[PDB]
């Protein structure tokens, strides 16, 4: 049977959650995607020789801590916590997203990857060392991405699948 991995992409508005998801799905950079569209997209991929089905939830809805929103986020097996390297506030929000994931999954060990997006841009405000160190503090991997150039896109989603595999085993 083909294993399906449910991946959820989270982070502050405008960090590039949709552009990253669409690069994985379409193999195309989409600079404009309605910031309110929250949807799931599937793609069959080969990761370490195993053909698997990715189901990616690209988050966008209003901040809401209700039984309904918690249950929808709880379907995720692994999470990408995205910030933009030129937006300090998005990096400073990361701990909130991790805390909410741990809470809905009722687990101290949820497969997770820290993603520093917009790596193509020159006006960086978050040092790579600070981002590597945040990931080190949590015991999770860190991946530098650009949805514009496709830098790190497969690395981010594929590392998350590998983290899910380790957790299940
Ligand atoms: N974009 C904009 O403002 N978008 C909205 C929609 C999402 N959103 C938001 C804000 C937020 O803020 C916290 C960091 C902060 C801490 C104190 C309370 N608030 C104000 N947090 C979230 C958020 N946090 O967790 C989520 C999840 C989707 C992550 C996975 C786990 C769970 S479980 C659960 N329930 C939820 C939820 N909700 C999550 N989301 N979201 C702000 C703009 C762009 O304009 C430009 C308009 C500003
Ligand atoms: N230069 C650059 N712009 C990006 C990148 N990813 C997203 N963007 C831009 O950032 C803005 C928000 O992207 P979007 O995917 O809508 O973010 P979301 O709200 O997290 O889904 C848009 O203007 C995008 O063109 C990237 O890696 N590089
Ligand atoms: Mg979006």
């Amino acid at each position: 049977g083909m294993t399906e991995y449910k991946l959820v992409v989270v982070g502050a508005d405008g960090v590039g959650k949709s552009a990253l998801t669409i690069q994985l799905i379409q193999n195309h950079f989409v600079d404009e995607y309605d910031p309110t569209i929250e949807d799931s997209y599937r793609k069959q991929v080969v990761i370490d020789g195993e053909t698997c089905l990715l189901d990616i939830l690209d988050t966008a809805g209003q901040e809401e801590y209700s039984a309904m929103r918690d249950q929808y986020m709880r379907t995720g097996e692994g999470f990408l916590c995205v910030f933009a390297i030129n937006n300090t506030k998005s990096f400073e929000d990361i701990h909130h997203y991790r805390e909410q994931i741990k809470r809905v999954k009722d687990s101290e060990d949820v497969p997770m990857v820290l993603v520093g997006n917009k790596s193509d841009l020159p006006s960086r405000t978050v040092d790579t060392k600070q981002a590597q160190d945040l990931a080190r503090s949590y015991g999770i991997p860190f991946i530098e991405t650009s949805a514009k150039t496709r830098q790190g896109v497969d690395d981010a989603f594929y590392t998350l699948v590998r983290e899910i595999r380790k957790h299940k085993e």
